[PDB]
């Protein structure tokens, strides 16, 4: 066969039970959706024993614009003519970059972690199903508590440059039953409900509620004015969906983030709340019912990177991880507490752990704690016998990810990248 650079997918499995890292062969990105573009995973999403994510189009690849003299072309005015862009945005000559195909969503899902032969499934009801903010990808794919899967997407497309690019769909919901194979007639137009904003990213409370991070203005590459939140009930209002803002929170114009993921326990969500620049980061609680915010821990810290629990035989904890940017230096500290609803916590005691930054941090149940970290290695954290936060004796290579999620005993994180394939 013929060797030549083309767009895959790349996985990672870290084993938490074996202490040891994987890689999967990379899969094939393109043409995965039968139209010759490749795609980004985004969300890895548990759910009914199965893996869904979102697989997102990406445009289309030197190799894949050549392919069979341009038969994947669609729009040949779009392809770059010559190396450009920056950063995330950056292209090379030949490329078409995003996708042609707006006006759609797609869902593949897997029978378990090897990744192998997916159920792929298209609405025209949504765009595709992710947030994005400058070179992040933010999973919008999430399952209510009986299974369904939620497909959300804020339709980011609209900002493209080029009309053909831009969907002309609104924000808005789907839906996977639990079991099902297809979309089933779920649809929630949110920007009807909304005021006509769309959403930088959104995750699951409990049952068939889910919290958006909502805009005040324009959906933007920047991720600007992306200052509100509020609480979905898919089923609300006899399955059409429901969509309250949420009160309690500092006024928008005080915000200057949030953290990237909620922590949900007891029914509610607890969410880091960082405040323009004495104001500190502090914890506040939402609960869905009655869609009503409310202060809870203060972190003395610069910013809020991962909320969870960690325990060991009869000793448990909260877990902060909190961030203390300087001048000249970052630093990351993992911050143990009884509470996330009153007091404060201050790096500088002894139950506090320094590590390095990490790209992203996420729970393993309340057993462990991982810092992913590409090139750097990646660290994991565990409450002793004695009941304090500890190193894991293993630390790991990875690539660069876009996304990662957990399934079965495997943290995942995916990207897509060039790699060697061989056609016939
Ligand atoms: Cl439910």
């Amino acid at each position: 066969g013929t060797q030549s650079v083309q767009k895959g997918i790349a996985i990672t499995y870290l084993h938490v039970t074996d202490q040891i890292m994987k890689n999967r062969d990379v899969i094939r990105g393109e043409n995965f959706l039968g139209n010759g573009e490749y795609v980004t995973f985004a969300g890895i999403l548990e759910a009914n024993n199965k893996i869904y994510t979102a697989p997102i189009p990406m445009g289309l690849s030197v190799y894949g614009s050549a392919f069979e003299d341009g038969k994947w072309v669609k729009y040949p005015e779009l392809v770059k003519t010559e190396d450009g862009g920056s950063n995330s945005s950056s292209y090379e000559k030949g490329e078409l970059q995003w996708t042609q195909y707006p006006n759609e969503a797609w869902v593949a899902i897997y029978n378990d972690e090897n990744f192998n032969n997916p159920t792929l499934i298209r609405t025209d009801k949504i765009s595709y199903a992710c947030g994005r903010m400058r070179s992040q990808y933010y999973q919008t794919i999430w399952a209510a508590d009986n299974g369904d899967v939620y497909v959300f997407s804020p339709s980011y497309a609209k900002i493209m440059d080029a009309d053909v690019q831009k969907t002309n769909l609104p924000a808005g919901v789907v839906r996977i039953k639990a079991g099902a194979t297809d979309f089933d007639s779920y649809y929630c137009n949110l920007e009807e409900l909304s005021g006509g904003k769309s959403f930088l990213r959104c995750w699951h409370i409990t049952g068939d509620y889910f919290l958006l991070q909502m805009y005040t203005g324009e959906i933007n590459s920047r991720g600007t004015g992306a200052t509100r939140m509020a609480v979905f009930k898919a089923t609300g209002n006899g399955d059409k969906g429901e969509l309250y803002y949420v009160d309690g929170l500092p006024e928008p114009d005080r915000i200057s983030s949030f953290s990237g993921t909620p922590f949900c326990e007891n029914g509610v969500a607890y969410v880091g709340v960082i405040p323009i620049t004495t104001n500190h980061p502090a914890i506040y609680k939402i609960d869905p019912v009655t869609h009503t915010a409310t202060k809870g821990l203060t972190v003395n810290a610069t910013g809020i990177t991962a909320i969870g629990r960690l325990a060991k035989d009869s000793h448990s904890t909260y877990v902060v991880s909190a961030t203390v940017t300087s001048a000249n230096s970052t630093a990351n500290y993992l911050l143990a507490t009884s509470t996330l609803e009153s007091g404060s916590v201050t790096p500088g005691n002894n139950n506090g752990f320094e590590t390095a930054t990490g790209t992203a941090w996420i729970f393993y149940k309340d057993q462990y704690l991982y810092r992913l970290q590409y090139n750097g290695v990646t660290t994991a954290y565990e409450l002793n016998t004695n009941g304090g936060i500890a190193k894991r004796s293993n630390e790991y290579t990875i690539t660069r990810f876009t996304t990662y999620g957990i399934f079965g005993e495997n943290i995942i994180s995916s990207s897509a990248v060039d790699a060697t394939f061989t056609d016939l």
